[PDB]
């Protein structure tokens, strides 16, 4: 249960100011990818959109 990706939850509605963001949705979540890094977390939807997303308006979500 740790294959390196797991998914978030965002806190508050957090929109993109560029492709290098990912808009986020209040109560939503998204793909975890880039969660060894520290500067950004990267998130992926569901939909094929992934950007940096702040770790700090969001939570871990875990698998299950």
């Amino acid at each position: 249960g740790s294959p390196e990706e797991t998914l978030v939850i965002a806190l508050y509605d957090y929109q993109t100011n560029d492709p290098q963001e990912l808009a986020l949705r209040c109560d939503e979540e998204y793909y975890l990818l880039d969660s060894s890094e520290i500067h950004w977390w990267r998130v992926q939807d569901k939909n094929g959109h992934e950007g940096y997303a702040p770790s700090s308006y969001l939570v871990e979500k875990s698998p299950n």
